[PDB]
């Protein structure tokens, strides 16, 4: 799933998972530990992308950026279902609510959390720890501790998720129909 | 379009149509007539997701959960483009409209039709036969008999979607450019 | 090239357009020269027909899609956004849609026109040219500053650029397991 253009290669850490549906494209560095899901859409063919370890990208994601743009995930970035990267920053273990937007310049900083189908305006610098949503996106309050370890718990079963899949998913022949001794979810590691 | 992971492989029902960009994976099971459109993504990697027959999942589409989670479609389910649908129950003949959100525990009750771009909050109960749309969603009225019919009409359009697809659709080499004798959307059924 | 027919009906893409080779065209979707069409882009025309005038770029995972016997059409330099859904709508000449926005069915976009993103066109309406309009649902909020207007055509010509680079050096590689000095980099895009 990777593409090069005008000569420049992604670079894919051997301990990172690209599900072979996604798509990385030029300037895309990828460290350690990192989950790209299904059509994540990594494209560095402006400026650079660089997720770093142990962060997730999910599914239908975008990353993205204008010319000589720096887009960043650090790392424990969690960037949900459908979530749109543009020229922004994510700080260390930010999670990202599905369906949202970040523009360019926008900086979020550590342990926050973005709500799903928020949008955080161009050149925002939202505050590390606290929770922040809405279109355009307001901090709400402060990240409880209990938030912070559930978010923590969300991000771990996503590094375990990279290796699980480095270790077993391939690409099968679906059954035909239900049986009565199939694996199911309630055989997941 | 198939992964297995931890050796648990999707059930697709003969009768339902999968496009071959889409992808499913684990714990996924699809029964027939269903439709599965481009790049939808049925992640059964932390819990069960199942489709039931005659509905239709969308372009970009994704299906997730929680470990353990069971999110479930019911029949005649109408997933519009970009929806995202996170450990939800979603109940007969609904029609979620496109580029929404449905949060962990929520349940949208029978032929009830969510707005486009609307976000169901975490264990958020919509009632059946109701418009409710927004970010965050709320109900806003009862639906109109027309406005039954006419949802169900569009979702016997995805049923048989799914029949001319198994019958008819088929990777082919684009045509150069316009011609006067190529058939067109006037040729559809 | 990433294209499927139905019923018998075939996707057409000049040969001077650009779809990256994990679009999806279905049906009758006509592409004409200059265009360029991102990661996951769902081009379906299997109810209606889809027209992308020359010029225009289509993003990541956007899709485009109508009703039976609809025509979607997105004109000359048209800028369809990363995630924007167009249904059965009308995109005006050189109009941009924000990221994530949703176009619905017989909606017109008028000529140089700014969807903000996240926005929601809804059915029939019709947002006029030159304007900047956002919301869900989208409303004007006013007109559009030369400046704007020239940010746009800026933006729309690097699309127009990456489809000729795209055709000129895209192609699947194996890649790199690190960082390296010798690596060429985005310092190396024309830009
Ligand atoms: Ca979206
Ligand atoms: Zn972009
Ligand atoms: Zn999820
Ligand atoms: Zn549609």
């Amino acid at each position: 799933p990777c593409y090069s253009i005008d000569g420049v290669i992604p670079v894919v850490s051997p301990d990172a998972f690209v599900h072979p549906t996604a798509v990385l494209i030029g300037d895309v560095i990828i460290e350690a530990g990192v989950y790209v899901g299904p059509f994540a859409s990594l494209r560095a063919d402006f400026g650079r992308i660089h997720i770093n370890q142990n962060a997730n990208i999910q599914d239908s994601c975008t990353v993205h950026g204008f010319p000589q743009s720096v887009t960043l995930v650090e790392e424990m970035g969690h960037i949900g279902h459908g979530a749109i990267l543009h020229g922004c920053r994510i700080g260390k273990n930010v999670l990202v609510g599905m369906n949202s937007v970040i523009l360019d310049y926008a900086e979020i900083g550590e342990n926050t959390i973005i709500g799903a189908n928020s949008l955080v305006k161009t050149k925002d610098i939202i505050p590390a720890n606290v929770l922040a949503m809405g279109s355009p996106a307001k901090v709400a309050r402060d990240l409880s501790e209990q938030e912070k370890k559930w978010k923590t718990r969300g991000t771990q079963e996503y590094m375990e998720l990279a290796q699980r899949c480095l270790n077993s998913m391939q690409e099968v022949q679906p059954l035909s129909s239900e049986s009565d001794d199939r694996l199911t979810y309630k055989d997941f590691s």
